[PDB]
């Protein structure tokens, strides 16, 4: 056995780790013999000097087996599929599609995780439920596919403990923007689900703002899944502007309740259909992507999909009436029932203007900024893509706990919003491309 | 003001940090809010991506100025010295120089560290005798410079603080051997010294084994040091053998002693006179390295250099009647009121041969496992270089706590010793070349 100094230093000088390397580093995370300091050594170290692919499905394989691997009686072998996304402002698929796809027959059980970089993390918007407990054990989380066909779960002592101690390090250390940590991280938590299939949402323009970063982000998911016998395939969907309307914890929950009430913003209803047809189609449950997508659709208007996810919510710890009168409530009844923040603030146009786009990091760096967690804080987006607006109009609703915006951060918020002198049009639908194993 | 993965960013990219950048980092690291793992990370990002000398320099201004500047009575200025080495295996040539140095009029407040990669700290070594305390604020130093002419302390709450936060981390992380962390740590401590002339032993073949490097380290601690009001020079001495029979804490304090009664191994006598000298040279109180040599040499005979040192050592807390005991007593009293280790174990030759040199890495290696402080354990070289031994001849004595030593670390230091069928020959003196400011 080797010394974490040693082999920080093998990585350190451009070094290849060998899997007992792998797995040493790995274990003495879990133990605690891996100080704070020496973790975020060799995640910079790792993080700037890279692994290839033999390391990095090493390193997925590790984070794997730090904790349990997961077992489903044979019967649900076919029906196994979760959906994972690299990350996105106002990105709630995930809340909506685990019910939708578990309506149309298919078991998921999502292991997700919290905040890791400025994208919002999901098990982080399921906890602004009262009662919604994401620390759930593998029997448990057998129960949980049982009543509802799906769950959405948190790293554990149990599950890919590794992979939550290393993600919580990375967000501070800005390690998180790392081909070879976000493939390991990724694919750990899929491989121990056991599933048939797996489609990744890769977004650019998101953790790779660059196409050509996040092309080569999805091959690698792609190529390192398939080589541990996992069928993967990635979808590249350009993210510069927030999916939806919201942004945040609580405001999310409302608007992904709003997509299963078979309503919400096109955007949102369009990439929940989009990634769950691909991932029926891929799961072989559906002959077409359109045939896929008609399926995921129907389930969000007939109100099963909204079912699924009270039957997830119950069983998750939130109290059964308090779940019926979330899913059946109102809009205005579920933001009463939800977190809100202690005041609202509105953000004015400062001129006329047609609006090109709201840009989505400003918004979300202004965000964490106030979210430093508190589930009410969050905003609202007012305004569409392609609307005509005078000077004055509101476009965006911040829901905050401390004081009035700052000065800066005000004008932060502000530099989000992009208005042109163009005819006003129609807001388009994102941008999709698939990527199969080859 | 900036949050810390920021910060980190900003450097991991290859980008040049700010004196604002810099000291919010540094600040942070006293106050408790960069985390263990945002230290490690920020650390191996500097050790990767490199500082220039605006920024090395302001690190170090930012270091010295977490803590107090230290100042002394007018009447003093022009004989403040202290001599930093970078590190060597057996160097013990500052337990002897400080007070040697005291013998010639000299004002020497050394601050200095712990165990720093594989090379053994100064403060670890004076730690061995029972009451030396090496926490000593601003004021208790002035009385030390007042009764003794000379202290040797560490970093603190009021001295360097951040400086001891980063050399503790930097020691457990792979970035020691970091030519800016270096600097800034040297420097950093000598400048709150507030010294009329410095002298800095740099070795080789040592953090840089490499001759090219050290040259390197040497003009970058000269040419910082010089732009800070600092009048350094730098030797360049070629270490990859131990200076003088031992190496550990207390083995090293009993042959410091050695040296002092105006015996001991003629390179650790060599090394002290070459570097004194330097120092008395560039401070003004000798007019050659040779008078300068020779003016540390007559207080090494004369008994003075050993009367300055039990001056310090009871000014810093070790109780008088045992100072006046480990000073006056013969060597073997002095093994017996220092730490001896639980057991020892002598290493035998394997063949005859001619002992070409004992390698120093191999042995530090070895000591730093079996001394993980344990202030007795160390080793005692038994041959010296150019002398012919037979097979079967005690070459080492290991001074142990843990079990005899296991078949590697065995093999391990056996390696260390280099036999030669070369002819017997006397064992040359030590390598030195000066470097001064350009
Ligand atoms: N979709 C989200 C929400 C926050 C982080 N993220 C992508 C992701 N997920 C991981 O599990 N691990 C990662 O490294 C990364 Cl990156
Ligand atoms: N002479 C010794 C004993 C252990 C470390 N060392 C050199 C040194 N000293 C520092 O103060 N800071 C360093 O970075 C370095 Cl490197």
């Amino acid at each position: 056995p080797k010394q974490l100094p040693e082999l920080i230093r093998m990585k350190r000088d451009g070094g290849r780790l060998s899997e007992a390397d792998i797995r040493g580093f790995v274990a003495a995370v879990v133990n605690g013999s891996a100080q704070g300091a020496q973790i975020g050594a060799m995640l910079m170290a790792i993080r700037l000097r890279g692994m290839d692919l033999e390391e990095t499905s090493v390193l997925t394989q590790a984070l794997a087996q730090s904790g349990q691997q997961l077992e489903w009686p044979e019967a649900w072998r076919q029906q196994l599929v979760d959906k994972h996304s690299t990350g996105g402002v106002g990105d709630k698929v995930s809340l909506v599609l685990a019910p939708a796809l578990a309506a149309c027959g298919c078991k998921v059980p999502m292991i997700s995780g919290r905040g890791l970089g400025h994208t919002g993390g999901t098990l982080d918007k399921l906890e602004s439920i009262p009662g919604f407990n994401v620390i759930q054990s593998p029997e448990q989380m057998q129960v949980l596919l049982d009543q509802a066909g799906c769950c959405i779960v948190g790293q554990s002592e149990q599950l890919v403990p590794a992979d939550g101690i290393l993600y919580a390090a990375r967000d501070v250390t800005a390690t998180v923007d790392s081909l070879p940590l976000i493939t390991a991280s990724i694919l750990s938590k899929k491989l121990v689900e056991g599933l048939s299939a797996l489609v990744v949402d890769v977004k650019f323009g998101a953790v790779f703002p660059n196409q050509e970063q996040a092309r080569e982000l999805a091959k690698t998911l792609v190529g390192v899944g398939a080589s541990l016998g996992l069928r993967v395939a990635a979808a590249l969907t350009a993210m510069d502007k927030p999916l939806g309307r919201c942004v945040g914890h609580a405001l999310e929950v409302e608007e992904a309740l709003l997509c299963m009430d078979g309503a919400g913003p096109p955007d949102l209803r369009d990439l929940v259909t989009t990634l769950g047809g691909a991932l029926l189609w891929l799961s072989g449950h559906a002959g077409t992507q359109a045939q896929g997508a008609a399926r995921v659709a129907a389930a969000l208007d007939d109100g099963s999909a909204l079912g699924r996810f009270e039957r997830m919510l119950a069983a998750q710890g939130v109290d059964p009436g308090l779940a019926r009168a979330l899913c059946s409530g109102s809009p205005a009844e579920r933001r009463q029932l939800l977190p809100r923040a202690r005041e609202q603030e509105e953000l004015l146009a400062p001129a006329d203007g047609t609006v090109e786009l709201v840009r989505a990091l400003p918004l979300a760096l202004v965000l964490h900024e106030l979210g430093a967690l508190r589930l009410g804080v969050g905003a609202e987006l007012l305004v569409d893509v392609g609307q005509r607006l005078r000077r004055g109009t509101p476009w965006l609703r911040v829901h905050r706990d401390g004081p009035a915006l700052s000065g800066p951060q005000s004008r932060a918020l502000q530099e989000a919003l992009v208005l042109s002198d163009r005819a006003p049009f129609a807001a388009p639908l994102p941008f999709a491309e698939l990527v199969l194993p080859p």
